[PDB]
């Protein structure tokens, strides 16, 4: 037979019961009660855990990059929820939609991308899928970076709600350092952008 | 960059919908278009789960990270295991400084005396459905001491701390072996600004 997979971490999927799913409340995203049981470090079964999980989704997330002008595409939005502590709800972000079934990150990217910032993506490369905050929430939110002709950006479709802001790839990075740039994804992806934006660069060339 | 600020929103309620150990709660607004205009009313579901204080434990003499294993059951339908290795991280409660959450923290979950700290990064983890904002230091260890299975008892935290060299934390964090937002955040933070650290410290 086959081999187990191999794990970084002590236990695996099939060290974990899950007994009950409850819904707590049901709304557009529903908040649901988890009833499980685990494996412990020491070796011993757990009681039964109890654990409020919010059921968010799967976002696909794309972060328009142009190779030849280091250039990256932003876009201002406002983030309601980051009204209370932040100065302004209106951030800049990447381009994201949330995906449904029979959808692949891939397809809600471009569709996103010309939706939102009015961009039409060419090659499209994986970058890094995160979990938001997995203590609460079941959100995963996978990145890809687009490349784009930032010429044929700075009309679109979502613009009274979406502004599109085109920089430098510098100026984007200094501005998550500085904190002017701070919802998850943008940082991550920038973060990446800035780790490895010579090798892309050489990979569209 | 941006222009519009609070004053270009009107919020005109927030309704509780559900309230447990965490919060689901309603926003009800109005607010101002690229063309200038008021929006209609938009409601949007928003989950309150407070703040958080995130600690990277970084060894400069080393060049190690500590990370520890627990499990996070809302990870099982989307991962390949819901056991996942994370940076120590806690709950902010009244009135504490992400210093003295991020400190407190580290000795409970990973029985880590922090030395130095630096503040890193603060970010909201998806500011489209949570207000939730955690905010990262890095904090000097020695990672020679970091060992064991550690957590409240009365929380029923059950922790194992993992030591490993900051290339290979780093390595699995592009390889998608260490994912949740602030690890990631953190690692690759790290890894811009190793060797400054290394050198401010070590
Ligand atoms: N889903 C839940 N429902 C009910 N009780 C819960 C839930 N999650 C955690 N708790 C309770 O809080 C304790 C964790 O305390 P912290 O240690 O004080 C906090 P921590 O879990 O670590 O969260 C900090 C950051 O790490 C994760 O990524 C989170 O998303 C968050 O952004 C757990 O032992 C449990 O008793
Ligand atoms: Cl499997
Ligand atoms: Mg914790
Ligand atoms: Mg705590
Ligand atoms: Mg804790």
């Amino acid at each position: 037979m086959l081999k187990p997979d191999n794990l970084p971490v002590t236990f695996g999927k099939n060290d974990v019961e899950i007994i009950a799913r409850e819904t707590l409340y049901r709304g557009f995203f529903s908040l649901d009660l988890y009833r499980f049981r685990h494996r412990l470090f020491n070796g011993q079964m757990s009681h039964e855990v109890r654990r409020e999980i919010f059921e968010r989704g799967h976002a696909a997330v794309l972060l328009p990059f142009d190779p030849v002008r280091d250039e990256v595409v932003l876009i201002e939005q406002i983030r309601i929820a980051a009204y209370d502590t932040s100065e302004t709800p209106w951030l800049l972000e990447m381009v994201a939609g949330m995906i449904e079934e029979g959808e692949s990150v891939e397809d809600v990217a471009r569709r996103e991308a010309i939706e939102e910032a009015g961009l039409i993506v060419k090659r499209t490369k994986p970058v890094l899928s995160f979990l938001a905050s997995p203590g609460g929430t079941s959100e995963r939110s996978s990145i890809m970076v687009g490349e784009v002709d930032a010429t044929t950006a700075s009309l679109a479709d979502e613009n009274e709600d979406i502004r599109v802001h085109v920089v430098s790839r510098e100026q984007a990075y200094q501005w998550v350092e500085e904190g002017k740039i701070d919802n998850a994804a943008s940082v991550i992806a920038l973060q990446w952008l800035q780790l490895h934006h010579q090798a892309l660069k050489n990979e569209w060339a």
